[PDB]
């Protein structure tokens, strides 16, 4: 029992974290065999953090330019190239802790953990999704650039996320491994700000039967309702509509537990337009988004307990 | 900017985590040196999973009768000894990948990082905290015993909690990593419970400062108060008195904002007695407890957003 933000395991991630510096510029860098990614800006200078002309600024920069490091061991560059706003560096050793790995571009709602690094050296870790308005609510500081955002599936680590940049409401912008930025965001200073959010509700859904799942019924109700009726109050409250994909995707949830999606659409209606009333679900007062389907499956038992 | 659960990058765990077996019973034990501690009920079968007496089933064990798997080598166990309610298997083998390392003993209202393991693989890693009724709101299934709860200093790693039971309310009991239960808690299945828990207000004041820090003070008052009122609204509320030893440990983040620790807590006093009218803080509609001092200077910016 329980119901925890739970992250994957860091350790696979942890052995490839490195620090990258051009100038006096250092941030972190992901070491995958014989290269060494890391956000292109780098290669930036305090006068260079407006408008920089990348591939302007790189043409003037040579291997020897650039100093990886990883522990206590410097890493000799023997090539570079940029893809979008990544920073390839070819080093001389390839990284003996490399784990079976993939990049994978994610879609909005689905979610991963964020291995918080500064010099290089790993921090924290914590959960985090891909907003549908394709920022993260991150928790990122000075030096964090470079940090990455991965899930793990049978010791193969998929990494999808490394963080470029802090959007003026203080949330995160950054790119999927080939260096393509999530949602319409740039690595320049300019007026960027996040477009409006909503709530993941295939999301919301899957928590819901996640507090079933743990013995917590106290917000079902006996009705149910269509899913053309079910959207347009989900549009009234700023929920993505859910899809008939979604309904499919919750299936395993609705028969682990006996309740028909639509149902649950309709707990989830009556939640929307009553409140809570001062009770609690899974410990928050609040719907919680950032627990997809397959997470919960991941975390809870495949017994309901009844 | 932004704050979330973090736990401790946990690699250095990973590296640790094995697979015991006895009987029919596996279960998870923790590999430093050439020492394996595990839970010592993995010596129990289906019929002594009441009340056993370790001691008489101890004896009757063997060396040869416990199996220890790291990965896909088997550990040969020369040597066993019972302390508490933790098993050390003396193996044949040190693990090359023991970190730096101390057990240590938490007191209630500190934090620590789970690791979460299944058959001595690790699942997933979260953050709680030691309640002040000695049980953790955890998130585990059965298999998980063992997992163990660490905080990390300076790449050495603080071991502090090993996991033994689910308690009626689907709360959690375990020891110490010398085998000393937190709380009143046996390894017997037994009428125990947890005894009603508390509000860690240190925690929330500094969960309350984390939130200045980023940026937001709607929450703030220009009152203050003493503080044997406030303990007075605290037990009203259910909080842990706040001691002159809390309010000093507060002192740092009270400096870093400019809010005085008593001013902070007339701010809290009007959210035990208002609520917060629909209003979130870092992203809670509850008052949140399990972040302390540290915790919050630890990922917060040592910059406040004025
Ligand atoms: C990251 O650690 C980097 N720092 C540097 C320093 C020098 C060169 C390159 C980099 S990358 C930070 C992380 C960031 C810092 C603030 C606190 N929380 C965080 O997540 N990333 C930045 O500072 C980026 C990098 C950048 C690249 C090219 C530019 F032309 C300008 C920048 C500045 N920057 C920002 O995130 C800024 N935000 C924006 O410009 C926008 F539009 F996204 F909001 C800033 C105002 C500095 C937060
Ligand atoms: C842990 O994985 C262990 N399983 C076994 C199995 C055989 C031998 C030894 C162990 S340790 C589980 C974790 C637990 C399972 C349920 C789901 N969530 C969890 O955290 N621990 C247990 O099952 C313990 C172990 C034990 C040891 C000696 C005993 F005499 C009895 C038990 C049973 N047990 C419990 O946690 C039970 N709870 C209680 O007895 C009490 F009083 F604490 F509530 C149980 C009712 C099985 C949850």
């Amino acid at each position: 029992s329980g119901f925890r933000k739970m992250a994957f395991p860091s350790g696979k991630v942890e052995g490839c974290m490195v620090q990258v510096t051009c100038g006096t510029t250092t941030l972190n860098g992901l070491w995958l065999d014989d290269v060494v990614y890391c956000p292109r800006h780098v290669i930036c200078t305090s006068e260079d953090m407006l408008n920089p002309n990348y591939e302007d600024l790189l043409i003037r920069k040579s291997n020897h330019n650039f100093l990886v490091q990883a522990g206590n061991v410097q890493l000799r560059v023997i090539g570079h190239s940029m893809q979008n706003c990544v920073l390839k560096l070819k080093v001389d050793t390839a990284n003996p802790k490399t784990p079976k790995y993939k990049f994978v571009r994610i879609q909005p709602g689905q979610t991963f953990s964020v291995l918080a690094c500064y010099n290089g050296s790993p921090s924290g870790v914590y959960q985090c999704a891909m907003r549908p308005n394709f920022t993260i609510k991150g928790s990122f500081l000075n030096g964090s650039c470079g940090s990455v955002g991965f899930n793990i599936d049978y010791d193969c680590v998929s990494f999808c996320y490394m963080h470029h940049m802090e959007l003026p409401t203080g949330v995160h912008a950054g790119t999927d491994l080939e260096g393509n930025f999530y949602g319409p965001f740039f690595d320049r200073q300019t007026a960027q700000a996040a477009g409006t959010d909503t709530t993941i509700t295939v999301n919301v859904l899957a928590w819901l039967y996640a507090a079933v799942i743990n013995g917590d019924r106290w917000f079902l109700n006996r009705f149910t309702t269509t899913l053309n009726d079910f959207n347009l109050v989900a549009m009234k409250y700023n929920y993505e509509p859910l899809t008939q994909d979604h309904v499919d995707i919750l299936g395993p949830l609705s028969a682990q537990t006996g309740i028909a999606v639509l149902d649950m659409c309709a707990s989830l209606k009556e939640l929307l337009q009553n409140g809570m009333n001062g009770r609690t679900i899974l410990g928050s007062a609040l719907l919680e988004d950032e627990f997809t389907p397959f997470d919960v499956v991941r975390q809870c038992s495949g017994v309901t307990f009844q």
